[PDB]
């Protein structure tokens, strides 16, 4: 029950190999509706854009997209992800180079082709209703 700030950001970089690791647990049971948001932006800057981002509607849907000279561009979905109400996950994000694999909980989930090269990534914030124990990037 040690926790990061949330929201959490840190500077990174990004090539093919990298991996990111994010280890937390929802702060609401899923009757409330929490959510999980990861976005991957190209700048610092609070109005920077986002090359990709991964956001979980706890029970009900994981949706993924872009954030392009401020505007959403084409929605992905998933309809069942397999968090589980009340518990500690782990979501991973490997980078590669056609697209980021996300893996949750042991379990690979979805391709998504990148929209941006992941060299122009420069920080990565994850917030909404999770504590946080770790967010890592390796290589």
């Amino acid at each position: 029950m040690s926790s990061l700030p949330v929201p959490y950001k840190l500077p990174v970089s990004l090539s093919t190999g990298a991996c990111v690791i994010i280890k937390g647990r929802p702060k609401l049971s899923f009757i409330n509706d929490p959510q999980l948001q990861v976005d991957f932006y190209t700048g610092t800057d609070e109005d920077s854009d986002i090359a990709f981002h991964f956001r979980v509607h706890f029970g009900h849907r994981v949706v993924m997209n872009s954030l392009e000279f401020g505007v959403w561009k084409l929605e992905e979905k998933i309809h069942y992800v397999p968090f589980e109400d009340g518990e500690p996950f782990e979501l991973r994000i490997y980078v590669r180079h056609s697209e980021y694999e996300v893996k949750v909980n042991g379990q690979y989930i979805y391709g998504f082709a990148h929209r941006h090269p992941p060299s122009y990534v420069k920080m990565i914030q994850v917030w909404r209703d999770v504590s946080l124990t770790s967010v890592c990037v390796y290589n």
